[PDB]
């Protein structure tokens, strides 16, 4: 932290203290985060805030600058060879990806299945030029369950299905039981902390994205605040995809929302679903379709 312009070990031990470990958050900060510090002026502030931008070369990027960028984003895989596709390789990191559907369509399905592949190395796809081992070594999940739906009995047999250890895909997924959209909202902010006590958090799942609030405000009357709440969390769970080169999974129940990637799965025959990409910023809309059996989410 020193490094940063003006910060000297008094500033760097009230950073640090409130959270501010990280250059890119503090290049991200608005004055008024770092000025709410007390101790820290908006002077010392702004200087710091300028020096990280420059230091993490925050500036305009053209040509092949634009594809080195791009190419920092890795793929985690569904299991699935029609989604991946659909995907346009797999699930992106710094992107929330949204899986909208009736009960029982699979989205809890895809959310376990996620925490397992990650756990599987061959299933991130990623540039090793733009995204090192080390940047994807040891990850870490964190579901935060907001039906109780979590089954560890229904990841140990996704895992043992694809040849990977049960008890290890445990041992590595936060799981965080939600019964209101406050602490559904609290625990993302906190999963900057798992980070910062050396987790190597890469995929976060919300389940599901909207329960609580529609429980809370069902009264379309208050709607505006149940969007405001929700835009809010959904810009948390959006900058800590970015800032932690993260992938984020949320699903929906329905019988819009800040999600770069949006789908809408149906139950087909029996085993078949089918999931529908009806939004994303540069693939075409397009149905995927797989199956759920005991081994978890194939085809
Ligand atoms: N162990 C299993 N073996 C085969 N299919 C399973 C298994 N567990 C769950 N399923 C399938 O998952 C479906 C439920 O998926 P789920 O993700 O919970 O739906 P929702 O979208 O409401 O969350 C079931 O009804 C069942 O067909
Ligand atoms: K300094
Ligand atoms: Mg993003
Ligand atoms: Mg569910």
């Amino acid at each position: 932290l020193t490094d940063l312009p003006g910060v000297g070990p008094s500033t760097a031990e009230k950073l640090v203290e409130a959270g501010y470990i990280d250059f890119m958050k503090i290049a991200t900060a608005t004055v008024g985060e770092l000025t709410d510090i007390e101790g820290i002026s908006e002077k010392a502030a702004a200087k710091m805030i300028m020096g990280a931008r420059d230091l993490c070369d925050l500036g305009f990027k053209s040509g092949i600058d634009l594809l080195k960028q791009r190419s920092t984003v890795w793929k985690l895989s569904t299991s699935s060879s029609e989604l991946d596709s659909v995907l346009g390789g797999g699930l992106e990191s710094q992107s929330v990806t949204e899986f909208a559907g009736v009960f029982g369509s699979g989205k809890t399905q895809i959310m376990h299945q996620s925490c397992v592949n990650l756990q599987n190395p061959e299933f991130l796809f990623y540039d090793e030029e733009a995204v090192s081992k080390g940047e994807v070594a040891q990850p870490k999940a964190v579901y935060i369950d907001t039906e109780g739906t979590f089954r560890p009995e229904r990841i140990m047999q996704m895992a043992e299905h694809a040849g990977i250890d049960g008890q290890t895909v445990l041992d590595n997924t936060f799981v965080a039981r939600a019964y209101n959209s406050d602490m559904q909202m609290l625990f993302a902010e906190k999963i900057e902390d798992l980070i910062q006590e050396g987790n190597n958090i890469k995929l976060v799942v919300i389940d599901s994205l909207t329960s609580t609030f529609r429980n809370e405000y069902t009264g379309r009357g208050k709607l505006a605040e149940r969007q405001q709440k929700l835009g809010r969390h959904m810009a948390t769970l959006n900058k800590l995809a970015d800032l932690f080169n993260c992938v984020v999974l949320v699903t929906n129940q329905v019988s819009g929302h800040a999600a770069t990637f949006r789908f809408f799965v149906r139950k087909g025959k029996g085993d078949k679903r089918v999931a529908k990409l009806y939004d994303s910023p540069h693939l075409p809309d397009a149905e995927a379709i797989f199956r759920i059996t005991e081994k978890g989410i194939q085809d």
